[PDB]
């Protein structure tokens, strides 16, 4: 709901020598997740806008 400090770029413990250069960031949530970090039907880096699990449920 607020990010006075930069935390909006986090995700699961994933990331060690991982694909994070493709890590997806939602509109303005602290819900950034890798394609494969969700149940993924999605891996193709979206050029447009992608929604976090929360957002897709209620939007
Ligand atoms: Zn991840
Ligand atoms: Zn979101």
């Amino acid at each position: 709901g607020s990010v006075n400090f930069v935390d909006l770029y986090v995700c699961m413990f994933c990331g060690r020598g991982n694909n994070e250069d493709k890590l997806l960031l939602c509109d303005g949530c602290d819900d950034s997740y890798h394609t494969f970090c969700l149940i993924p039907p999605l891996p193709d880096v979206p050029k447009g806008d992608w929604r976090c699990p929360k957002c897709v449920a209620e939007e």
